């Protein structure tokens, strides 16, 4: 439920991948969070 970064019109945060946090995506959005994404 927003791990942190965003993802816009380049998506997959890469930062909070390490995490293994999923955004929705919709040309722009908000990347989730892990265990509570």
């Amino acid at each position: 439920t927003f791990c942190g970064e965003t993802c816009r019109v380049i998506p997959v945060c890469t930062y909070s991948a390490a995490l293994g946090c999923t955004c929705d995506d919709r040309s722009d959005g908000l990347c989730k969070r892990n265990g509570d994404p």
